[PDB]
């Protein structure tokens, strides 16, 4: 047997996600003869663990096609990272006859992927799992971008710009300073999107503060002095993973907005969007929203044409942007960063040069709104009917 | 002749407020032969002032077209509030023969407007001073509601949706409780949209805490509490101006955060939008959008019909939701403020009645989206030609 298949979400959710899952179910759908039941495990990997499947087949279709235009983890998503545990995902997978495993996740997600290929194979069960990108991060290798990184970027561009046409017709007499708290921990990518809200044609002072640059109180505060006698005003983006020649700097906005204050004695205001720029798919992106589903049908097809323990990616073949559907083996994205290039960041380091606007622009075009019902985006909330246990609890 | 128009932007801006900008210009216009020249004020009052006059009879029709899918002040606003003053005012009014006074903000500019008429008139001048409403608090009184508002909460309830469904995602093993921090020193209207995001349909844990309820620590906790033993996570919609018994409470999200690690140890996530609620002309309410404009226009057919000391006003007449333009007096505006009713909150004062819910669900009704370019809105900026000084400075 080994028909059914098994998909499951990993990490941080994103604005996309779920569209990449539409792209797995819907393409897993009209298989049928090669592919079974579709399962997706509840609140992700754990969901596995502990036998709480989710019977997808119970979704009508225009559930699932909903799905392309919802938020976050429909099935639920965790941040669970040993070979009890292993052992026990053949033995469930092994249970419910699943031969295929759709692990929607990022970088750690593709090693879990070549560690159950070759385990099951090992154990006398062999499964093809195929990891499907995911990452507001932006830091898988290979594909060009990742699958919620583009409308996370769309989303920090707009409310930019959105924040510096305020702070700009307030400047005159008060509030010279906006400060936005992005999220990137490691990567700078997120607050690289900070700089497409200026353009040739309507320059904004946009100083980033890139978790790759060691940051410089006093180069900082004399770029910011700069712009606010340039233009009247200035904005700030700053990623969460920002440190000092010591190390970080709960929030960086706050600390931030008061460092302006104590140097320059400026009026500022500050805000941290968190969650809400990664679950913004009332502005997402269409590329991206596109590109997310594409890497979802594309690992069905993958797997049914036979291939394993591979990745999906996204191929930029030309710059009008034009992209396709590509393959990565995971033994190339097993670690191994996609790390921000040096020449993407300007020479005092707080702004992205043209070759990253040629970059990041194309991933943010378009716009693909969600339908609205009274007031709100009609988002949908699958009944992801529970399927019998077969096994004894897992601890 | 004093046939010339003076319109000038006041206080914090709004996604909207430019379309109340296009309403005055777009109907005096339309006039002539009762108005000659539209000018504005850069930078609000303080513009009139220092004779800094825009003259918006140089703008293209295009342009001025494009100030209602804009936000902010495209004029520049201020927080402007002896005879030396009203002298220069008249002065300058007098130099540039204005006979119509147009001032678009919020409760301390009806206050504003109300001094230009009532001292103008003891001072012989003849000027005719009109409010145009503008607040996002939504405080003013006797309109149904307030240009701006509409907007702000539809920002606000969309967010908070979005925000609910990613960390209910992640609630199972991880973050489970969210906190947003809002706008709104006095009123809770802007906290009380945070409530739309929940209905019958699909019921959300939102915990409100307004500026009207006194905060109670004991009984929040116990509220959020019993939210995540029912639904697994909870969100919670905080207003910058909640006050418990010192009346207080770097900033509120932070600290309210806190007291859930704190009291119950429940993993969490928050965020503040800051001007990010007030300047989202990309999920602008269509409703908002409609009745911003349409106080633009009515401000001068009343300056036209040849009223004085006067704000247009929004009247509710049915609810399907069916509205038009009534005429309030200033002297019953000027200094009175429109809290939230005490039979808009629930009995544990932690979330909106169906009689709020009522009103406000209305108010962000349809979407308006703005055209775009490059992946971003295509925001106007105008050209804003100046008008050649008459006078000495002022300072
Ligand atoms: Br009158």
């Amino acid at each position: 047997a080994a028909k059914n298949a098994f998909y499951a979400q990993s990490g941080g959710v994103t604005a996309v996600i779920n569209a990449s899952a539409a792209g797995v179910i819907e393409a897993a759908r009209k298989q049928s003869g090669k592919i079974g039941r579709i399962y997706a495990g509840r609140n992700g990997i754990i969901g596995a663990l502990t036998e709480d499947l989710i019977d997808t087949g119970q979704e009508s279709d225009a559930a699932i096609s909903a799905l392309r235009y919802t938020p976050s983890g429909a099935f639920g998503s965790c941040r669970y990272k040993n070979r009890r545990e292993y052992e026990r995902l053949i033995e469930v997978f092994k249970a419910h006859d699943i031969g295929y495993f759709f692990y929607n996740g990022g970088g750690d997600s593709a090693d879990t992927c070549l560690k159950v290929s070759q385990l099951s194979g090992t154990l006398g069960y062999p499964i093809q799992a195929i990891h499907v990108p995911k990452t507001v991060d932006n830091d898988l290798p290979i594909t060009d971008c990742c699958p919620g990184f583009g409308s996370v970027a769309k989303y920090i561009a707009v409310s930019t710009l959105e924040a510096s046409f305020d702070v700009a017709s307030m400047s005159a007499t008060s509030t010279k300073v906006f400060v936005l708290e992005v999220m990137g921990r490691h990567a700078g990518w997120i607050a690289a999107a900070g700089g497409l809200a200026s353009s040739p044609e309507r320059e904004i002072p946009v100083v980033i503060l890139f978790p790759e640059i060691s940051f410089d109180k006093q180069k900082f505060l004399a770029k910011v002095d700069s712009c606010v006698k340039k233009f009247g005003y200035c904005s700030v983006v700053v990623s969460e993973g920002v440190k000092g020649d010591d190390g970080k700097f709960g929030g960086v906005a706050p600390v931030v907005a008061s460092m302006v204050k104590e140097g320059l004695g400026l009026k500022y205001h500050w805000g941290v969007a968190d969650y809400l720029q990664r679950a913004a798919r009332h502005i997402a992106s269409k590329t991206d929203v596109e590109q997310a589903y594409a890497m979802g049908q594309a690992a069905v097809e993958f797997a049914v044409q036979g291939h394993n323990s591979v990745m999906p990616t996204i191929e930029r073949i030309s710059a009008p942007y034009q992209w396709k559907v590509g393959m990565a083996q995971l033994s190339q994205v097993a670690n191994v960063e996609k790390m921000m290039p040096e020449n993407f960041i300007t020479e005092d380091g707080f702004g992205i040069t043209d070759l990253c606007r040629e970059y990041l622009a194309p991933l943010i075009e378009g716009e693909d709104y969600p339908p609205y019902k009274d007031g709100l985006p009609d988002y949908v909330r699958l009944k992801n009917v529970a399927v019998p246990k077969k096994l004894s609890g897992f601890t």
